[PDB]
This record gives C-alpha cells, sequence and structure tokens, in this order.
C-alpha cells in the first residue's frame, strides 16, 4: 500500500501495536559473540543491546578492538550510518578513536545528558573554549571552537587532534535537545528541520566517512533518524515514490543492528515524519 493511506488505515483501526510486533517477529537474528565476552561487560550500557559480529565497528587496536557500534550500509539509497550507544565514562576515548579512524565529519546526538533524573550518557565534549579535553588512553585532544544554540537544537564546531601525528580535523556536533522525556514529539516539524540541517552540512555525504549517530541505547531515536533520512532519499531517487515501503526499509536496517525503533509510537512517528517531509521536498 501507499504510505499516507496505510497510515490513516492503521490509525482508524488502532493496530500500531500489531504492526510493530510483526516487525519484531520478522527481524533478523545474527550472533553478537564479541559483545558478550566477559572482558567487554563495562563497554556495554545495556545487556540486551549488542552489535552483531558481522557489522560491528572495530577499533584499530590490538589489545581490545570492541565498541558497541554498528555500520548500517544502505545499498540502493547509497547512504551509510554508524549507530552507537551514548558513551560511558570508560568508553569516551574509544568513541573519539572511532570518529577519527572512520573519517566521520559529523556526530548526531538525540538525547540530553540527563533525562528522567538519571544519566543517559557521559559529558563527552568540552563546554568551554578554554577547557579542552585530553583522552590519554587513545591519545586524542578535543577542543570546543564555537557553539550556536537554537530553540530545538544546538550545533557545535569541534577540533579533534591526533596527538601521535599532530593531524587535526574539524568535527560538527549536531545536538537535538528537545525530544520529550516520555513519548515522541507531537509534530515532526522540528525533527525534520534538524535532519535537513545535518544534510546541508555535508556530514551525510560520500566524500566523508559515515556519520556517527547516538541516543542512549543507539536503537530508538537513532533508528528514527536514519529510517526517515533513507526513506526520503529513496523517494527522490525512484520513478515511483509511492513504492517506498517503510516497513521493508526498517527490516533491511535491522539486518545491521538489532532493535531499531523501540516502540509502536516511534514507528508511527517515523511514518509521520516521512509523510510530512515528502511534501516539503517538492510541493
Ligand atoms: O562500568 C560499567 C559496568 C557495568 C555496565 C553495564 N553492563 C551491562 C551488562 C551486563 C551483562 C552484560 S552487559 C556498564 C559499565
Amino acid at each position: 500500500m501507499e504510505m499516507e493511506k496505510e497510515f490513516e488505515q492503521i490509525d482508524k483501526s488502532g493496530s500500531w501495536a500489531a504492526i510493530y510486533q510483526d516487525i519484531r517477529h520478522e527481524a533478523s537474528d545474527f550472533p553478537s559473540r564479541v559483545a558478550k565476552l566477559p572482558k567487554n561487560k563495562n563497554r556495554n550500557r545495556y545487556r540486551d543491546v549488542s552489535p552483531f559480529d558481522h557489522s560491528r565497528i572495530k577499533l584499530h587496536q590490538e589489545d581490545n578492538d570492541y565498541i558497541n557500534a554498528s555500520l548500517i550500509k544502505m545499498e540502493e539509497a547509497q547512504r551509510s550510518y554508524i549507530l552507537t550507544q551514548g558513551p560511558l565514562p570508560n568508553t569516551v576515548g574509544h568513541f573519539w578513536e572511532m570518529v577519527w579512524e572512520q573519517k566521520s565529519r559529523g556526530v548526531v546526538m538525540l538525547n540530553r545528558v540527563m533525562e528522567k533524573g538519571s544519566l543517559k550518557c557521559a559529558q563527552y565534549w568540552p563546554q568551554k573554549e578554554e577547557k579542552e579535553m585530553i583522552f590519554e588512553d587513545t591519545n586524542l585532544k578535543l577542543t570546543l571552537i564555537s557553539e550556536d544554540i537554537k530553540s530545538y537544537y544546538t550545533v557545535r564546531q569541534l577540533e579533534l587532534e591526533n596527538l601521535t601525528t599532530q593531524e587535526t580535523r574539524e568535527i560538527l556536533h549536531f545536538h537535538y535537545t528537545t525530544w520529550p522525556d516520555f513519548g515522541v514529539p507531537e509534530s515532526p516539524a522540528s525533527f525534520l528541520n534538524f535532519l535537513f540541517k545535518v544534510r546541508e552540512s555535508g556530514s551525510l555525504s560520500p566524500e566523508h566517512g559515515p556519520v556517527v549517530v547516538h541516543c542512549s541505547a543507539g536503537i530508538g531515536r537513532s533508528g528514527t533518524f536514519c529510517l526517515a533520512d533513507t526513506c526520503l532519499l529513496l523517494m527522490d531517487k525512484r520513478k515511483d515514490p509511492s513504492s517506498v515501503d517503510i516497513k521493508k526499509v526498517l527490516l533491511e536496517m535491522r539486518k545491521f543492528r538489532m532493535g531499531l525503533i523501540q516502540t509502536a509510537d516511534q514507528l508511527r512517528f517515523s511514518y509521520l515524519a516521512v509523510i510530512e517531509g515528502a511534501k516539503f521536498i517538492m510541493g
């Protein structure tokens, strides 16, 4: 079926939970043996969210190459994304090592450091120009260059220096700051505006390594971001845009990382975002 009318049909029939459970039943299951080794327990935020072995990002280290991060490679759309958990106190250095080694330009953050009165990730970037951060375990230095605070999101320019070679790179930090503590946003308008700002920066483009996107677990909000992006891109590429099937795209992405889209409300919000976005792209 088309999307917008399949949408109204699920709303009128109240069957979002049944649609979402079908997806869960049909999703791929692949091994995640490296994630479950005992030496990696303090490298995982949640015991039930692990990268698959076949698609995990490896750190260029011989001691321990493990990080909870996955490469989502979308062949027809010609987009790649790295989806990862919010860094932990003992993995902030690994996180920036990955950014460096994979040649990423942008980092997309979809959560606040504290939500619901608890910490959802470490404070992994510097908050003042004159107070830079050094990660001694991976030999990197990180500096805040500028910060632009808007009503729904903040964009930061950061400098990452490989202290071993003295090479430097500019990294863009795109921080969506208004996702509600419970549920999903009522309108997709500010989320779509945020996506378009990431796009306009060049961070999603083939001349750079994959964008790094995270929330707390790296599967819910993060899944919504890459699912909406890929579906809108496919609608631009194909002769028949109504042929884009959002459930099939999601099942394809779940071949690369488990659990993408965590609730039926997130599924519905993804439909809403793609539907509204497809009208703005044209007309
Ligand atoms: O330092 C840390 C200590 C524990 C955790 C949480 N680990 C959850 C897991 C339990 C079993 C497998 S994975 C994170 C950091």
